[PDB]
DNA sequence: AAATTTGTTGGAATTTTCAGCAAATTT
DNA sequence: AAATTTGCTGAAAATTCCAACAAATTT
């Protein structure tokens, strides 16, 4: 058979444990630390944009590699991310990637 | 310089942070890669459920398990976070 | 030359706000 | 005892999907 892959595994990122042995772990663990540290650094003044400061984000290199996967085609690109033609085009806008 | 972080460490054991977007990059970066021209049919819900969760559970301790502080901090509607909770079974 | 993708549309579908309950929980 | 937060609700405000089209482009 074909061995499970969990969610978590899909997309993941390359680190090092305690023996400088190098292993995946899922992107969520990043998200969570980039967070951890950021709330570190609130010292300790109030937000009220941390969605669309997380969004924006992460929008930006998925919309980067998306792009360059479909070499530049707009059709492809939001057929891959499940998203309409136009809110692609207008979320391309948002970042000034065209 | 720039708020979303995380920290990295180099061969000469030196920590130093980069952007979170860099890792998001490279998550793709492998993603496709393994991917021998096999569809992706729903890849901005897939990254989105893998970002939304963390966050919402981050958020959840900070403001300890208080839904109203943590929708005014996030900056959406209190109603939408629980619907969110719900999306993932956080509740 | 044909097939596809772009840029633009007006409308329809769905998602998120928003204020306003009383009831429940925290202070 | 008072203040805050929750669980819920309609309905408005915004965003997303749609699908169709000529025109630009890629095959």
């Amino acid at each position: 058979m074909f061995e499970q892959r969990v969610n978590s595994d899909v997309l993941t990122v390359s680190t090092v444990n305690s023996q400088d042995q190098v292993t995946q772990k899922p992107l969520r663990d990043s998200v969570k630390q980039a967070l951890k540290n950021y709330f570190a650094q609130l010292n300790g003044q109030d937000v009220n944009d941390l969605y669309e400061l997380v969004l924006a984000e992460v929008e930006q290199p998925l919309l980067d590699m998306v792009m360059q996967y479909t070499r530049g085609n707009q059709t492809r690109a939001a057929l891959m991310m499940g998203i309409n033609r136009g809110t692609l085009r207008k979320k391309l806008k948002k970042y000034g990637m065209n």
